[PDB]
């Protein structure tokens, strides 16, 4: 299959996240990596995929223009990181089709504005999504969690140690590429566990 | 009246689902098949028709264009699969009229975005629809049910065996067309039983 | 007054419903027939008028165009059927005035999309409508009733026999124009009774 | 002052409604009549004015065009009826300014669509309005009344006799100008009393 | 600092309200007067400022154009009345900046439509507003309070004497400009006390 | 790291707040200063960053144009003030990226209109915001708190002394730039504490 041969990281409960970052381009086939994510979601994930999307902004002095520059998919064992070109290449069809799948649910934190931007700027549609803060808010009856970011939401639901995460993110500008990737992988693993808890 | 002479499939409760997949051309008359679906819905389904819709995306490097390419209708005994052409032939107004029928209720999983895409891109309108996860959530007082995909919703409400489905969907990239049909038919049958349960 | 000289039908409680279908033309005066409907609604219907609208779709291979092709008005004792020309003739402003009336409440099943299409395509405005399912769902406290079509809703609220209706609709394509008229007459009658039971 | 010298009518509790119908035109000064309405609203009406608006529709074969053709203002002792020209004349400024007053509350029945049409087609804005069915729905906790027209709403709240009203409106097409006016005056008086009850 | 040397008025609780009405010209500096209002709001009003806005409508025979012509600001001790020119002079950005202040909360009666008109026609924006009837309704559990005008709301919550107000407003067409100011000042004082009551 | 070498201020609980105001230019690097804010937010602020935005309006005699002229970021220990040029310089995409961050939650008072103006005029998007009043209103069950400005909200939740703040703001026009900076610093500090008390 497709190997997630990038730098891995150990979480605070000893479990491991395998990573792969791909600079997608006209000739890159990401179907095997997406295939892996889905497989892991079906077997070991209760059909969830935690995701985040990252924007680049240009031409702010004129009329600011937002473009999706990368997306993260995290399952139980994997964290896939796709850096997207500008503009998209047609093979990214696969990504559009993936995001629209109902085989799974795309779990994210504060994603209201993202879903809008994805539609407006790229026509990317996510038919099966869950803004997990809203679900936590209802299920736990504690209204604050609707408004927390990834870390603080995870802290109110899981109370795991987040020392390493907090460390990397407090000095974000100085963090190496490997460090940035690690934080992303932790955030992924954290939200995966917030969902695991809310689904049972 | 009309013959569902494609590959049939056996569900985990030993009931048989008959199938038919059609490539709608300008000279194809789908009216006999919709009649069979309607007739089965009326006598054996409490006037529900399970549906899903499938999209192809084109031209994402410039301005993506979504387009409806297949629809699936399921009742207790039948699964109908229509593959649609680009563009539509004029005789597909039969399908438009069918979707707008108040004789039945079109039941689907996570269809909010679909309904929107059907209007914007085709002016297909569904006057009688039910997004089943919403109803289930409200009736069973378990909020998470609203944000689940087909399989995971079906699991929380029926607890039937889904090994076969999971097996097919986990390795979707390498599944035969016959396998994919089976998955679709199973999902149809599952959603139907979900509805059967919430309607009494 | 005007005469409902068309085919009458007996309901399952042995009460008679008179009908009239009209092919509205520029020379046709529908005012006596609306008058009769209105009159019956005031004396015998608690000022309810049950309605349904029917659409024709054209030009689906291109840019679909929806047009109101007929409307049905049902009271306790009458069912009026109006087939409408394309385009409307200018005397159809009598229908516009009627729909906008506050003398009555127009009762329909699953009419959200209908009201919208009536605005976009014709500027038909209904100032006093009731989506009967939404009201029943609230009153009876059975949330599913909001999403049922005409027959299935009537069943959960009335439990009258509906074998005749089911029989005609299950083989709709093979139903004579007289049979189809009867089915419409019955749905009207059924919905009138659902309203009757909820207004008291 | 301005005299309400038109045909008056006795209600079923013996009280009297004085009327005036005015065909407003470029040279008509309606300020004294509006002044009267406001006076009566301040003294004897708890600062309410019941209103209704009447539309004419044109050019239905083409693109239907709605224009406000008349408006009714009812207080405790008065029913003012203004027939508006096409187009408005500039002196109707006074009416725009009146409708925007916060000295009072404009009470009406099913006015959601009207407020939209008034804004879209004339830029008429009503800053202090009350759709009285919604208020009755809350206060009385009986959800049906949100959807009733003028008469049936009045019947559920007041249980006065409405024989004469029902009579006129069942044979609306045959009713003399005086008859039509009378119904309007009763509806006014009825809603005034529905409000009187809900305000104490 | 700035002198409110217009006609003062005595409220029914024997407290004195000082007034000032200004015709804002391009060389008028309203900043001293807004400062006084702010200062009084800060020390004696719990940072509330009562406001109303007044509209002139033009050109209704063709396409009506609404335009803001006066605003009133009230605190416990002061009532400021600004008559605005057509068009605005550039120095009215002071007023724009004042309305956008988060130092205070702009309290008004039935202001939903006003806020909309202020944006559409002037891009005046009020970041900190309170539609007081909404708050009152929610806090006192009496739904009707939301739909009341200034006087009638003030009556249901304070039960002060309003003979003077009622006297002036009932014969508004023949009230001196001094009388009209008094009415405005009184209304300001009433709404302020309404807020004083709901804020503790 | 970067130095907050501007005028520091003591709060009413004897804790020090360091400040820095910057006149952002094309050559100015704000990244160290945002880094410091972020760092303090992670270690000492439960990942909250308190913010306020300030607008300049132009061309009011014509068609008003709103432009973001400065923004304030407050944590437990720092207050950062950024005055922004017109137009923005292209390196301000660092501010865009920062506002869009999910590492933190941006906490503000009455920010509905702000978020909207930030979108219409600049495409500034805040993916993780909290309107603190709306949260407090829900938690404390005191509905008025949703509509209060910064000081009055802080008063109902904290009851700290605010004489210094009130003193500066009551004579705002006569306040030195140093005084105005202090007021902004305090509001930040106050809101931080309101958040602190609601997150625990």
């Amino acid at each position: 299959m497709a190997s997630f041969d990038g730098q891995g990281f150990m979480m605070v409960d000893n479990s491991w996240v395998q990573t792969k970052a791909i600079d997608v381009e006209s000739t890159t086939d990401i179907s095997p990596y997406l295939s892996k994510i889905l497989e892991d979601s079906v077997w070991n994930g209760n059909r969830s995929i935690v995701f985040d999307v990252y924007w680049d902004v240009k031409s702010v002095s004129t009329k600011s223009e937002w473009r999706l520059c990368s997306v993260k998919f995290s399952t139980k064992n994997f964290c896939l990181f796709l850096r997207l070109p500008n503009p998209f290449c047609d093979n990214l069809k696969d990504l559009y089709r993936f995001f629209a799948s109902k085989f799974v649910t795309f779990v994210g934190v504060q994603i209201q504005e993202d879903l809008a931007l994805l539609k407006e700027n790229h026509g990317i549609v996510i038919r099966s999504s869950l803004e997990i803060g809203k679900l936590a808010a209802k299920a736990r009856g504690t209204p604050i969690v609707e408004f927390l970011g990834t870390r603080e939401l995870a802290h109110k639901i899981l109370w795991y140690d987040m020392s390493r995460l907090d460390s990397i993110q407090s000095k974000w500008d100085e963090a190496s590429s490997n460090d940035r990737l690690e934080a992303a992988a932790i955030e992924g693993w954290l939200i995966f566990n917030v969902y695991d808890q809310l689904q049972q």
